[PDB]
């Protein structure tokens, strides 16, 4: 059936903003997963998981009698899709059960692992999400095998449809670099936002870069991809060596025996894939990656044998039974158990990427320290495993259940506890009045609160106005935040805060984080007043102020807005059209198309643009909250043309006279072009719409102010 | 940006069932368009529309000073997409403003027409939808030009995204027949559900079939397509000749001067397309179809000149200025006015397809009668115009405003007024108890109500259980409805009804239509009791019984379900997989993915399958309302394989013993295969889900029972 995407493959796609509707959600509109999980008997679930580890099913027999390795792999892959660039991927939505991830080649046979878990999921039902269950299972596997984890938080609600993530442009699974859609350029520079070396891999190729078995060059790929997943060298060595303390790879026979991935498989396969024609197709005969490596002498017990082997032997290159490059300790005795035959043993083996931990000079230092001090290895691995499996879960306030680690970690962008009475409605009114009396303008107030709040991204739930990090490095110097204007606003706000706080009785005070948001609320109310309308913008106190020492500056970098259509801002020239970047930002802010449209039209007339740009300011009453953007955008009396100077900037001229009325960007004019967005603009641009526009603007402004407020969830 | 559709172009697509979410809708959740329209001053709107007719805008000057022809075309095109096979297309959702219809070649320059209406739309805002507006404008155009219309109903609510309609498989606009994706085969047999001869046309090619200017062969295409749009010969001739009483075509220069369609045009085009480089690009120089024909001596006034010219001249084949095939009157004087130059006149001209009205022998009879009796023409055109522009609006209860025609037309599938008191709750309880005492089984009761209610389709809002048409020709003989079993159920229910009605006081009586649905309700109640559960199924009385004479048998034939996954029914072998046919049926029933899932799993275990087939009946307690379908479908103890006899039927055998447990079709097993559907099945197949399953089942059962209940809107 030919579709709009076929006829117009470069039109803008808004369907990303209407995924996850109530229509696709089987749970009732009032279902609250945190409520369900809070009443789960977690200890009962873990006891069932523990039993499962050693209860083999004949349709996928357990290696060594124990599913622990398979399940740790499952949970690292659930988490391992995460990219810091955009926060997308990760375990927090249980996306491994949907396309495309369920059918990625690096996810082969994890369909089996998930199926092994159905009985448990079925038993506990809506009280444990798949997303939570996949991670919990990885933890219980670790615990069952003698490893003490750092803890576990529940609270990852299930999702019901695939997320729309850019995973690359290749049309071939696992395509080696340098092709027509190469994700590399320059000197092995991987394109943002990607964090894997090939389409359908978690991080790197286990044979080495593009299959070249050089541990030294493979280490470069490891470092780059894991950094793109928010892990440093210490965490990376700990994770890889920790993981490969357990289980085995699977490569018993030629890969050509392996059939269609789940999404491609026949209906009778019932959601499973990679059915194999090689011997029994499973167990002793399993084929997953095509490698055939078992790392330790006790693949079902925590040990320090991975480093004992890595350092204790010299390695030689060999091939698995499928032809994959891997390494063997030829001088070793046969000390490694077979997964199924008690009478067979094997020599130590390693992947190219394991040997990187020894042959890269930076990693060797860390590996040696972990070798000589295995308690240091165990602590580093437990902490990195927690970080891996929680990095996308958002603020600590989202963490549920009895096993949440009390230690606050710098990566969590922590927010101090509030220990004092909060301001009330009367105090809020008093503060708004003080703010407006200080002389700060509607533009200043709206821009500052937008800048503070609109760092939030729902992909990993980082960012937002809680913490007042706008006043800290690096946010206070981001170009988009107008550093000099911001510093003058914050100085004025801080004085108001100090005065209010000093006059109080009995413990009451307000945070700067709250006051920044409250001040923006006052700006919005004043703008409504300027248009002749009395409105109250809602405001919820309780944000706290983080310190600079509670703020990892490097990790904050990925939250910098280099494109922000809501402030008509583009930091540099990009290949992706600016309207595409606007819809991406909307998606990160959790906005629907109508919310995006109302919010942008209101920000334009409130003076939120960076630099005071007149682009899109289609009003003769700036700093008044009206629907002038839409009314003027849609006026057929104005004709638009791109400028000679800049083809992405447009002049609107009176159609009869030729006189210049306005200027705009692609982000502005897409509202007058795209057939869905123009239908939205038309609603807000109608003569009956002034009240609608105001009310919908206040609601979406408040939504944005509260994106990180999981303390009020 | 590689997508799931790229990797797995044949996996089943559920996104059609979550279109039109509250996420994409700018109106609040409670907005009620009928309430808004009822408050519109319709007379004020029509006065604005009358003024617009002769208010020429320089960016698209009005032909002859009068936009009336352009607007009649616009409204005809809005309506002209409709197909009886599925009810899709038509004017009822205002889809002409979205892709792909906004950019179909046959919709060229209607983007101008729509933009001419923005000031009106803007003025009245949400109280007149675009969908109603496009039709209203057509009516006013007719009225303005001296033609009395039959009436007008409002009530077409706007929509906010493109509908997913199969419009064909061609990859080339306007591709002629016999290509790789031909919509024709055999002896010029057009593939259902299509109702046009080429991709991007409304009905037929105005040059003749595949561009061959034979009026006789063109007539065959006209007759076939118009019948596929619900119009007979009389209606067809009245519509074509009525339409071409007005206005003109546009082909002033070579089509190569015309640029990108709206969806392909630059952003500065602001939603318009087909910009032309030929001279002024507009007005006297306009190019739309490439034909250059003006039909009458008074293109802005109703006349009898179309038939006078058609029969009054002999016709010669010639070419427009763009090279298109058209006809010119032999020997005629220059009697047709020019659209812009008072000093020019033109000879009468005709399209190939106008000449079909004279050279097809059936049409000639009708055209001659209209020629000789122009009052007959005028009345037939008024009636056909009304039918054209209302055929998708549904039951008369939907029709709003002061101009609704009082006359009830056969095409509306009318329902008699209710003129007597309705049964109350006590009477419903009494009747349910009589139904259950009669011996009708749960399977019989549920199957009968399903068959009566599930005829509805929301594409054109035809069908549903109101009218008791299941007891009439042709529904009583549809194979899916199990005519012999149905006849027995209805005999029993008719006796229950006659007994009840005979015992009543005053005028109280129950309709068979209500009793059929109430009887199904009792079957569901019983099924719940059989499973040990106390449930009450809602029921709303008020359906009336239609007569045979109120039920056009030919028009009803398009409602026959040839595929009904909810009854595990497929009439024949089809090219499209049966799961695809299930999702299509779900969409016509207005169901979401979750509702489809729950409804199918419950119907299976209540005995709704055609023929008592055990396919998908995954329970040992048939006729009891449980979630057994889901529990048993997802049991990994069962292995599924296709049968050697029939690859579309599957055996589920105990994995360890080989014993046969179940049989299923693709409709059954897709719930265990497709990653999104299996995620839904899992919810309802969990240990905590029995009550949720029941409650969601009763809700969707009731939704289906009430789909045509616009009297309770
Ligand atoms: C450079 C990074 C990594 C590479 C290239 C990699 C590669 C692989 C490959 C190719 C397999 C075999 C798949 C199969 O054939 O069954 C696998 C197994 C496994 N990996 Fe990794 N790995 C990486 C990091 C990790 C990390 C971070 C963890 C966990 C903390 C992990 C835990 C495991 C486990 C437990 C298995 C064994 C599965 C089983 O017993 O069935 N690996 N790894
Ligand atoms: C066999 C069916 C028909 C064919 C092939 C057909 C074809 C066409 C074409 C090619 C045009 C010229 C478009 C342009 O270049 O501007 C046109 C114009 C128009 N048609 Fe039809 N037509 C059909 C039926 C109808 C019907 C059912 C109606 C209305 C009841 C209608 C009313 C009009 C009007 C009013 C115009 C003039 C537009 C203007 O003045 O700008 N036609 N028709
Ligand atoms: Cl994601
Ligand atoms: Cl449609
Ligand atoms: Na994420
Ligand atoms: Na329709």
């Amino acid at each position: 059936g030919t579709s709009n995407r076929d006829w117009w493959p470069n039109q803008l796609d808004l369907s990303i903003l209407h995924r996850h509707s109530s229509l696709s959600d089987p749970m009732g509109k009032d279902f609250n997963y945190a409520q369900a999980f809070e009443k789960l008997d977690l200890a009962a679930v873990k006891r069932d998981l523990h039993a499962l580890m050693t209860t083999s099913q004949d349709w996928w027999p357990a290696d060594f009698g124990h599913y622990g390795g398979l399940f740790i792999r499952m949970a690292w892959h659930s988490a391992g899709t995460y990219r810091t660039a955009d926060g997308r991927g990760g375990a927090g939505e249980g996306q491994q059960r949907f396309a495309p991830l369920n059918s990625w080649p690096d996810n082969a046979n994890l369909d089996k692992a998930r199926r092994l878990l159905w009985p448990i999921k079925q038993k506990y039902g809506r009280a444990i999400s798949w997303a939570d269950l996949l991670i919990l299972t990885g933890n219980v596997a670790l615990e069952s095998m003698g490893f003490k984890t750092f803890g576990f938080a529940g609270g990852r609600a299930d999702t019901w449809e695939p997320e729309d993530v850019y995973w690359g442009s290749e049309k071939i699974w696992l395509e080696l670099s340098g092709g027509p859609n190469s994700r590399y350029s320059g000197d092995r520079q991987l394109e943002n936002p990607l964090a894997a070396v090939q389409m359908g891999l978690i991080y790197v190729d286990p044979e080495g870069p593009d299959g070249n078995p050089d541990p030294v060059a493979a280490a470069r790929d490891i470092r780059d991809t894991f950094a793109r997943m928010a892990m440093n060298d210490e965490e990376t060595v700990a994770l890889i060596a920790g993981g490969h303390t357990f289980g085995k790879t699977h490569g018993a026979g030629p890969a050509s025996n392996v059939g269609a991935e789940p999404e491609a498989a026949g209906i009778e396969a019932q959601g499973l894939g990679w059915k194999s024609a090689y011997r029994t197709g499973k167990g002793a005969d399993a084929i997953t990656s095509g490698l055939e490596v078992t790392w330790t002498t006790t693949p079902t017990q925590w040990s320090h044998n991975f480093f004992e082997n890595l350092f204790g032997y010299e390695w030689e290159l060999t091939k698995s039974p499928a032809g994959a490059h891997q390494w063997v300790a030829k001088g070793a005795d046969a000390v490694i158990p077979d997964a199924f035959d008690p009478s067979k043993k094997h020599r130590p083996t390693m992947l190219t990427t394991d040997l990187s931990l020894r042959f890269d000079p930076a990693y060797e230092k860390i590996s040696r320290r972990f070798h000589e001090n295995p308690e240091q290895f165990a602590d580093a691995f437990a902490r990195a495993w927690f970080k891996l499996t929680h990095r996308d879960m958002g603020p600590r306030a989202r963490y549920l259940g009895p096993e949440v680690p009390a230690e606050v970690l710098l990566w969590q962008d922590p927010i101090p506890a509030v220990d004092h009475p909060l301001i009330d409605a009367a105090d809020a009114a008093e503060l708004k009045a003080k703010v407006l009396a200080s002389g700060l303008t509607v533009s200043q107030l709206v821009s500052t609160a937008w800048a503070a709040a609109s760092t939030f991204r729902g992909s990993d739930k980082r960012g937002g106005a809680n913490g007042a990090r706008i006043r800290l490095a690096p946010q206070k110097d981001w170009e988009a935040n107008q550093p000099e204007q911001l510093a003058a606003v914050l100085e004025t706000l801080e004085a108001i805060r100090t005065a209010f706080n000093g006059a109080q009785r009995g413990g009451k005070q307000v945070s700067l984080a709250d006051l920044i948001v409250l001040a923006g609320c006052a700006g919005v109310e004043q703008a409504a007043k300027n248009a002749g309308h009395a409105v109250t913008v809602p405001f919820a106190p309780g944000r706290a102020d983080a310190s600079q020492e509670q703020t990892d500056v490097e990790s904050m970098a990925v939250l910098e807005p280099v494109a922000d259509g809501f402030r008509n801002y583009l930091k540099g020239k990009y290949r992706v059209p600016a309207e595409v970047l606007l819809v991406d930002k909307a998606q990160l802010l959790t906005l629907s198309a109508p919310e995006m449209t109302v919010l942008l039209g209101g920000l334009r007339v409130l003076g939120a643009n960076v630099g005071q740009s007149r682009h899109g300011v289609f009003t003769a009453r700036e700093q008044a909250l009206t629907n002038d953007f839409f009314v003027n955008l849609l006026d057929m009396g104005t004709e638009w043309k791109p400028t000679a100077a800049d083809a992405d900037v447009f002049e609107g001229r009176d159609r009869a006279t030729g006189e210049l009325k306005w200027t705009g960007t692609r982000v502005d004019l897409v509202f007058g072009s795209h057939s869905q967005l123009r239908a939205l603009a038309e609603v807000y641009g109608s003569a009956d719409a002034q009240e609608k526009f105001v009310r919908d603007f206040v609601a979406v402004w408040n939504k944005v102010m509260n994106l990180d407020r999981f303390d009020l969830a």
